[PDB]
């Protein structure tokens, strides 16, 4: 009986195994973009995903993730809030089972059809498990996903999602591009938080794009096809996978753009 999204093991539940589920920096929030400042101090964010190597995609029966080869300094994010560089090392989402809902964090209360989250490590602190235990030892790329037009860099990812219906499974994914999943402009929010799940430690610098990209209806109902439980067990299908926005509390959102 470990933690879940179900109505017995939900985010709600999480404070009695994690007691920093109701920190002092929790996320995801909500943003209120007419309270988020403008921060001159926020130097242009970088994203150099042009040697990006994926190598893998897992359920891991809280999501999927696409996981990079990050023992080299290739796919990496700096700049904006940033101080030194971040390697990524795996991307996920987070998604409903209706399309008005399934984003962790919300603007200005306004849920998403889903939310990406491209995860880096500082690469300060060696690796990736020595740099969870750091309050600056995450940046986390955040990304809106809407319901429109379809996303034709996302296809690849939705097409392999057969072979890993199940928790525990995985497939070779090899050369897949994740500049394909980013929006056309940069504009970002940015504040200090956590993990959005289990352990939650609050070591994630939080940088949130402004424009969405949209996915098509096709496209999302493969994503909710996908299995929180493994394979040969009764169908939970995976499906409101995201945890609700967290008491902001003693922080600010600062913002790159107008
Ligand atoms: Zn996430």
């Amino acid at each position: 009986h470990h933690a879940g999204y179900g109505k017995h093991n939900g985010p709600e539940h999480w404070h009695k195994d994690f007691p920093i589920a109701k920190g002092e920096r929790q996320s995801p929030v909500d943003i209120d973009t007419h309270t988020a400042k403008y921060d001159p101090s926020l130097k242009p964010l970088s994203v150099s995903y042009d040697q990006a190597t994926s190598l893998r995609i897992l359920n891991n029966g809280w999501a999927f993730n696409v996981e990079f080869d990050d023992s080299q300094d290739k796919a990496v994010l700096k700049g904006g809030p940033l101080d030194g560089t971040y390697r990524l090392i795996q991307f996920h989402f987070h998604w409903g089972s209706l399309d008005g809902q399934g984003s962790e964090h919300t603007v200005d209360k306004k849920k998403y059809a889903a939310e990406l989250h491209l995860v880096h490590w500082n690469t300060k602190y060696g690796d990736f498990g020595k740099a969870v235990q750091q309050p600056d030892g995450l940046a986390v790329l955040g990304i809106f996903l809407k319901v429109g037009s379809a996303k034709p860099g996302l296809q690849k990812v939705v097409d392999v999602l057969d072979s890993i219906k199940t928790k525990g499974k995985s497939a070779d994914f090899t050369n897949f591009d994740p500049r394909g999943l980013l929006p056309e402009s940069l504009d970002y929010w940015t504040y200090p938080g956590s993990l959005t799940t289990p352990p939650l430690l609050e070591c994630v610098t939080w940088i949130v794009l402004k424009e969405p990209i949209s996915v098509s209806s096709e496209q999302v109902l493969k994503f909710r096809k996908l299995n929180f439980n493994g394979e040969g067990e009764p169908e939970e299908l995976m499906v409101d996978n995201w945890r609700p926005a967290q008491p902001l509390k003693n922080r600010q959102i600062k913002a790159s753009f107008k």
